[PDB]
């Protein structure tokens, strides 16, 4: 007796809660960036962030988008968040003349798109592809990214070899005079000779975040 209408109440329960559940977690997510945002602890550490989460769905584009450059060095956008020390790359955008209006209204149009879905995104930085030759910043690099952990921030820098395995470089540069300790080649690159040279020299202007890739359960299709 009601034994089908309990079964469609209890169906649409289910989804009414579900619904209310996804704005829950998206108005948490909002809340709790705006909290680290407002704070801006990277502004007193210079190496706080150490780890870089990569969506297959932004390295999918992003390896795409450096292929179809060849030979040529391309550029675009990151969308993602922060997470204590790691830094979310949840989707991304290729670049692209009176202003970069485009880039701005595109960045607004993906954070929207993704607010839909349930899901808290925002600029998280910029990446560049280097056609052969490794990932690490170049001398333009060091200083375009300097200027970017200060008007930008927090962004993070990374760089692509769409021609040699999983060859991408997630990168911090170290502010205007400071010296950090230790030692840091980690993993050994073969560079041409002819950018050994701009290699070594601001090769200790920055630093490499440790790289880690996952699939969301909207990358799935
Ligand atoms: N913002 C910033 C910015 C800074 C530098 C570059 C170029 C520039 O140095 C030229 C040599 C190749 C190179 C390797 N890494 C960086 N670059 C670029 C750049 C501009 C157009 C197309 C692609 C890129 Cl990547 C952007
Ligand atoms: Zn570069």
């Amino acid at each position: 007796s009601g034994s089908g209408m309990a079964q469609k109440t209890w169906e649409l329960a289910n989804n009414m809660q579900e619904a209310q559940s996804i704005d829950e977690i998206y108005k948490y997510d909002k809340k709790q960036q705006q909290e680290i945002l407002a704070a801006k602890p990277w502004t007193k550490d210079h190496h706080y962030f150490k780890y870089c989460k990569i969506s297959a769905l932004a390295l999918l584009k992003m390896v795409m988008h450096a292929r179809s450059g060849g030979n040529l060095e391309v550029m675009g956008l990151m969308l993602g968040k922060v997470d204590g020390e790691t830094m979310i790359i949840m989707d991304s955008f290729a670049l692209p003349v009176n202003a970069q209006a485009a880039a701005y209204e595109y960045m607004a149009a993906y954070i929207e798109n993704a607010k839909q879905v349930g899901r808290l995104e925002n600029a998280i930085g910029w990446y560049h592809s280097h056609p052969g030759y490794g990932c690490w910043l170049s001398g333009i690099d060091v200083s375009t990214q300097m200027l970017n952990q200060q008007f930008q921030e927090p962004f993070v820098a990374v760089v692509i070899d769409p021609t040699r395995k999983v060859n991408l470089g997630a990168f911090r540069t170290y502010p205007k005079g400071y010296k950090p300790p230790d030692e840091g080649p980690s993993e050994y690159q073969t560079i041409p000779l002819n950018k050994i040279e701009d290699f070594g020299v601001h090769c200790k202007q920055y630093y490499a975040l440790e790289v880690s890739y996952f699939k969301s359960s909207l990358d799935r299709k």
